[PDB]
């Protein structure tokens, strides 16, 4: 029920390009704006490319970018809804994003946690949670997404032994929180990857960002407990963020 004739689409602007294909902004039947991921032929099997689509059919939730359609005849396409304000990391840097209050910022962080909770509920693992993979709707709501290919957001265990789990994602969420309260600042200000790698094996943790509440900073630290099983659940994180301001 997801297949649609290629004729229903018009690609307007290419958002990005890479090894396995391209991303375009377009329109479906001239009335709906959409983002389109097209596979560059003979770059990876149609099967492997469509696995992304099958995963999106599975994970439908208010806090996750939703799949709209698919075109299964080469050039193979994956069509989704389009978010006017783009990614969270970019938006926060605009005047519109800088003018946002700490209240609004925690509401957005709550929404992200809510979506991750969903992801947790479904035994899924994001592997790349960061503000760049967060889309901002036209109403400033937040949806979880993943565009593709950087150590700053990865938990130590994942970095060292490649152990990516939902706990690996919680840690990334902690990093993401720093992005949200500095309005787009890169984490570990001033440090190169090698430096963040070094500091970590020493138990170093990001210093509290300016204008970051003390309670919010401790929530981040919980997300950064060395032992993965010591990190909170996204459900607990959502709950705490929504009630942050009673
Ligand atoms: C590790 C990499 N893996 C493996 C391949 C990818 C993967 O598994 N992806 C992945 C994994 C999980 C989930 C979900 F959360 F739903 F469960 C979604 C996605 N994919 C996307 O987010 C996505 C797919 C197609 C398009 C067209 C866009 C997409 C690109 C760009 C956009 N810009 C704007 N506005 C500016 N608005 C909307 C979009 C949507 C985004």
């Amino acid at each position: 029920e997801w297949e649609v004739p290629r004729e229903t689409l018009k690609l307007v602007e290419r958002l990005g390009a890479g090894q396995f294909g391209e991303v375009w902004m377009g329109y479906y039947n001239g009335h709906t704006k959409v983002a389109v991921k097209s596979l560059k032929q003979g770059s990876m099997s149609p099967d492997a490319f469509l696995a992304e689509a099958n995963l999106m059919k599975q994970l439908q939730h208010q806090r996750l970018v939703r799949l709209y359609a698919v075109v299964t005849q080469e050039p193979i396409y994956i069509i989704t809804e389009y978010m006017e304000n783009g990614s969270l990391v970019d938006f926060l840097k605009t005047p519109s994003g800088i003018k946002l209050t700490i209240n609004k910022l925690l509401d957005m962080a709550a929404q992200i946690a809510e979506g991750m909770a969903f992801i947790e509920e479904r035994n899924y693992i994001h592997r790349d949670l960061r503000a760049a993979n967060i889309l901002v709707s036209d109403t400033l709501s937040c949806k979880i997404a993943d565009f593709g290919l950087p150590i700053k957001w990865t938990a130590p265990e994942a970095i060292n032994y490649g152990t990516f789990t939902i706990k690996s994602d919680v840690w990334s969420f902690g990093i993401l929180l720093t992005e949200i309260v500095t309005h787009g600042r890169i984490p570990y200000p001033g440090m190169t990857n090698p430096e963040v790698i070094q500091n970590l094996e020493r138990g170093y943790r990001m210093v509290r960002p300016d204008n970051c509440p003390e309670e919010l900073y401790q929530l981040m630290r919980l997300c950064w407990k060395e032992r993965p099983e010591d990190r909170p659940t996204f459900d607990y994180l959502r709950s705490v963020l929504e009630d942050f301001f009673t």
